[PDB]
């Protein structure tokens, strides 16, 4: 039941691609640092970051090429007000500064729960 | 630990946005009690902010995000072998025009 309410929070999913010049070894270390920095982030209920480890191409339906994605990020916000506390935060600004260092390109999707 | 595969879904060009939304819901309903599957989730893409604080990545129009969780490699195989799983994928062919799978790895 906690997980159900959690699933219906404001959620933004991000595709990350590392800077061209950064090694994979360093990129993985900087994802870990980025997660450490999320702790106590004002307004944020939850953050998750994962590497892309596999890119299977034998899909039953036609395969969508979106190029090489290195990691997937996700943020959960418990309310419109909490999202605003985040979006106003200096601490978020400093998180994004680290983001500019280890994230070369970023695609965010704002998602909508169906159930 | 937990195997996770995240999917970018694009609807078929023969289908409306609203039809697609309805098929997403049906697809979730079909997944209940699927052999080998720990969890399935499907959400629409409702917003495409481009006002990013690092360089914006363009991957085209993604309509939905799907995701599967499997407890173990053994459960994943039970799932792959399952007849009802195969029928669920046939429903996938109906409402998913193009698919991108990502097999993920945890960092913390
Ligand atoms: C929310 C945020 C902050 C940032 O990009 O630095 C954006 C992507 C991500 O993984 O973390
Ligand atoms: C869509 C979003 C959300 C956020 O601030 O994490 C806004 C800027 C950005 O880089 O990602
Ligand atoms: C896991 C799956 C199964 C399918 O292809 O129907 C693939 C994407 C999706 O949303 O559901």
């Amino acid at each position: 039941q906690f997980e159900k309410i959690e699933g219906r929070m404001i959620r933004i999913l991000y595709l990350l691609v590392k800077p061209e010049s950064m090694s994979h070894e360093q990129f993985r270390k900087e994802c870990v640092v980025h997660f450490q920095m999320s702790a106590g982030m004002p307004g944020l209920h939850k953050y998750e970051v994962r590497l892309v480890a596999g890119n299977p191409t034998d899909t039953a339906v036609p395969y969508l090429d979106v190029g090489r994605i290195d990691a997937i990020g996700e943020c959960w916000f418990a309310s419109e007000e909490q999202y605003q506390v985040y979006m106003e935060s200096d601490i978020r600004k400093a998180w994004f500064e680290h983001g500019k260092y280890f994230i070369g390109q970023l695609k965010p999707f704002v998602t909508e729960e169906l159930v």
